[PDB]
């Protein structure tokens, strides 16, 4: 499976960065704490795909961590999932770790794989967590990427 390294940004230019060791929050970054902000290995994975719409898996840079799609009492939620280190990353990901990778107007969205028209999103405020939401409002689901060495 082939992979990249990268940071991801939303579209109010807030990075993301560890809250405890199971979520992810977004705060705007400058500067030196420009470090503490998580890299993924973006792996490319099985799935359907088009010219614009790529699935993908988002792990977190050598830790055996995945952004995961799961029910939750009974909502579609956001989490970050352990796996095995000797099995992962492979090409066909379970289809809770796939995001739809999509491109609109120089932007990136994420869809849930499982569970379509849930997307990756942030909150307007500062320092809140990253969470899937059901609504393309006030919540932001565009993202840049910056690849990283
Ligand atoms: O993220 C930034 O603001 C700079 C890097 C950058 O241009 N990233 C980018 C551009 C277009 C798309 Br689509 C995704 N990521
Ligand atoms: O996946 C895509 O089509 C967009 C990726 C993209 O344009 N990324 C990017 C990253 C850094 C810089 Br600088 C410019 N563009």
């Amino acid at each position: 499976v082939r992979s990249l390294n990268c940071t991801l940004r939303d579209s109010q230019q807030k990075s993301l960065v560890m809250s405890g060791p199971y979520e992810l929050k977004a705060l705007h970054l400058q500067g030196q704490d420009m470090e503490q902000q998580v890299v993924f290995s973006m792996s490319f994975v099985q799935g359907e795909e088009s010219n614009d719409k790529i699935p993908v898996a988002l792990g977190l840079k050598e830790k055996n961590l995945y952004l995961s799609c799961v029910l939750k009492d009974d909502k579609p939620t956001l989490q970050l999932e352990s796996v095995d280190p000797k099995n992962y990353p492979k090409k066909k990901m379970e289809k809770r770790f796939v995001f739809n990778k999509i491109e609109i107007n120089n932007k990136l969205e994420f869809e849930s794989a499982q569970f379509p028209n849930w997307y990756i999103s942030t909150s307007q405020a500062e320092n809140m967590p990253v969470f899937l939401g059901g609504t393309k409002g006030q919540d932001i689901t565009d993202f840049t990427m910056q690849f990283v060495s």
